[PDB]
């Protein structure tokens, strides 16, 4: 059905901290890493989808659905 003006597939950076209501980019402004990733076709999501950019923390990073790449090795917390 209709769609307001975040059409683009592409995320935003800045998540959560995104200041602009109408931006037009996805937005991580939900706890929740989506099960697609970055091939969900969903422009409604409010799950964290990635972006091609390093992380400012990699390996101390524990954000679970962090907008950014981390590297190789890097260890995040479950409750499983
Ligand atoms: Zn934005
Ligand atoms: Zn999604
Ligand atoms: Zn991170």
């Amino acid at each position: 059905g209709p769609l307001g003006s975040e059409k683009s597939l592409e995320q935003c950076k800045f998540g959560t901290h995104c200041t602009n209501k109408r931006c037009k980019y996805r937005h991580a402004r939900s706890h929740i890493m989506c099960r697609e990733g970055a091939n969900c076709t969903r422009i409604d999501c409010l799950f964290g989808h990635p972006i091609n950019e390093d992380c400012r923390f990699g390996v101390n990073c524990k954000n679970i659905y962090c907008l950014f790449r981390h590297p190789p090795g890097r260890v995040l917390p479950e409750k499983k």
